[PDB]
């Protein structure tokens, strides 16, 4: 349900930053 999410879901959460 995102666009980034190849993003966040990809790298700012598992890392948290």
């Amino acid at each position: 349900e995102m666009r980034l999410s190849k993003f966040f879901r990809d790298x700012i959460l598992q890392r948290k930053k």
